[PDB]
């Protein structure tokens, strides 16, 4: 145990990314949350999760515009509203009506009830999930942004709960929802649960066919512009 | 002083700007044009023009995008079409119809022909040459891209050589022909021309005035469903 789990205090910058945030709850990021670098996120997402490169270079710089440092962030940094952070999370509010950053149980809701019956939640339960809280936020929030690019980042997102937790082959796009429930609620890896690390690298070819097959199955549709437009840096 | 000219290589990187290519043709950023950082840029940066690093750190991370490396580009990655390169450049070709990449004479006629008369380059010609350029792009590429996001880099860029390569006081937003002309022909500082650094940091608080009254001279509106989407990586 190099790596035990430990609480943030109240002044460890932590976002809402439970990725990155469970890495920092372990120390493979600092656990301070801060000064955390992408050659830093590169190594603590393979060492934690067998993630490789490939994808935690792309979206660690797209997550680096989210500060004002040169070449790091904060992990709270990254809730900056339209760069990746989006609407109709899996486990966080809306920023237009609710608190975008933290971990919501009642959000968590939809997901947790998924795949009734079942004691692992899969591509087809992910997609039913991402389809009702699309919904949620289509229903209650005016001001939602639901484009190819953030129904591609959700799909991206679903699809890195379902492999980095699963029980040992990324590749069956499954997880027990009793690893996958103690990554969102305690952004802990569930060592005592039984999950360990995948043995199989997690890279963009891995991940690309889950993804395709959660939109696919998720009934999604585009609104308004579907402009894919991101935001560049905080506020200037 | 300890950084002399010299001409690139053939193996030295060169992209499609005339500010980083400057500053590595000196030594202030690596000869070889490889391996380049944000905080060498912001480092090099201060050092060649006094240009802060609050415009390095923003233009910086967003042009990180463009390799496929954690934190460094090569200078040529940045000519990626639709990260920050543009159509309707001042001195190269639209891709979709030439080479986006290189200086070109050609395409360098309306700025070198802009402010008949007069000794500088100035906010007014800045603005008529973004027009024109503008014009020719509608004009001959059926492909072109010109949104609220390309208008205000394009803006950026006029702005960037009126005020790094000023007659010393870049706040008023005037350059001499001389200087921007070697600038952009040679990718070198004029020195036995005149020019020297500005003793004035050039920073976001200084450029945005002379960024807007450019954008407001410049008659511009525009083009097709205007969407300020960025291209966040090359290939996949
Ligand atoms: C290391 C592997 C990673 C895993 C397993 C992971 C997992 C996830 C998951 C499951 C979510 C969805 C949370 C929700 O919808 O409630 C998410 C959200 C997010 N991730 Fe990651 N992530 C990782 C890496 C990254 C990286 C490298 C970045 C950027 C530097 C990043 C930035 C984000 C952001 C900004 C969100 C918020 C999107 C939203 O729900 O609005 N993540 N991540
Ligand atoms: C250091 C101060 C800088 C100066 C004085 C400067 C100046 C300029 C100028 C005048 C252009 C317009 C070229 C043209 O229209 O033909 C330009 C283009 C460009 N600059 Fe910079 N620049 C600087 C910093 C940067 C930085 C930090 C980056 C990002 C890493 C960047 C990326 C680009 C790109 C990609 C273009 C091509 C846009 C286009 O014309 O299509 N520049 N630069
Ligand atoms: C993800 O897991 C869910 C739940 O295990 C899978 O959905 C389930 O699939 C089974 C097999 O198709 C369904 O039962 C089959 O059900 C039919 C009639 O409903 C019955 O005639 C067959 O004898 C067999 O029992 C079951 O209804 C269905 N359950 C739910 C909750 O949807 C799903 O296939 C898995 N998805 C993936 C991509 O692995
Ligand atoms: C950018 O430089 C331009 C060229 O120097 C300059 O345009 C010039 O503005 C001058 C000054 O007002 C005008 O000079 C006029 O002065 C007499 C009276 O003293 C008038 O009766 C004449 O109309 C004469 O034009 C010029 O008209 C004009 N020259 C050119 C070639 O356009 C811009 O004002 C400068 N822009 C900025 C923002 O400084
Ligand atoms: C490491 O990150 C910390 C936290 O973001 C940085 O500390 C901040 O620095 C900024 C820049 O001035 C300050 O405005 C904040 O007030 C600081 N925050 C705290 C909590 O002290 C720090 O600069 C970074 N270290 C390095 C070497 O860049
Ligand atoms: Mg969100
Ligand atoms: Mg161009």
């Amino acid at each position: 145990s190099a790596h035990p789990w430990k609480a943030p205090g109240p002044n460890d910058s932590r976002g809402p990314c439970p990725g990155l945030n469970t890495l920092a709850n372990h120390g493979f990021l600092p656990r301070n949350g801060r000064n955390i670098s992408v050659p830093m996120i590169v190594k603590a997402g393979f060492e934690g999760y067998n993630v490789q490169s490939d994808i935690l270079i792309l979206a660690g710089k797209i997550g680096m515009l989210t500060s004002r440092e040169a070449d790091t962030i904060s992990l709270e940094d990254l809730k900056l509203h339209g760069t990746i952070e989006h609407d109709a999370s899996l486990s966080r509010e809306d920023v237009a009506i609710g608190d975008n950053l933290h971990f919501n149980e009642a959000i968590f809701t939809t997901l947790a009830n998924s795949n009734p019956g079942a004691d692992v939640y899969n591509i087809s339960s992910a997609a039913q999930v991402q389809h009702d809280r699309l919904a949620d936020s289509l229903a209650r929030n005016p001001n939602v942004t639901n484009t190819d690019l953030t129904a591609t980042i959700r799909s991206s997102e679903s699809a890195f709960f379902l492999t980095v937790m699963s029980a040992g082959d990324p590749l069956r796009g499954e997880a027990p929802k009793k690893f996958v429930n103690v990554f969102f609620r305690e952004e802990r890896m569930p060592i005592k649960e039984g999950w360990k690390r995948s043995t199989t690298p997690i890279t963009i070819p891995l991940l690309g066919p889950i993804i395709e097959r959660i939109t696919e199955l998720s009934d999604w549709k585009p609104t308004g512009d579907n402009c894919g437009a991101i935001v560049l840096s905080p506020e200037l």
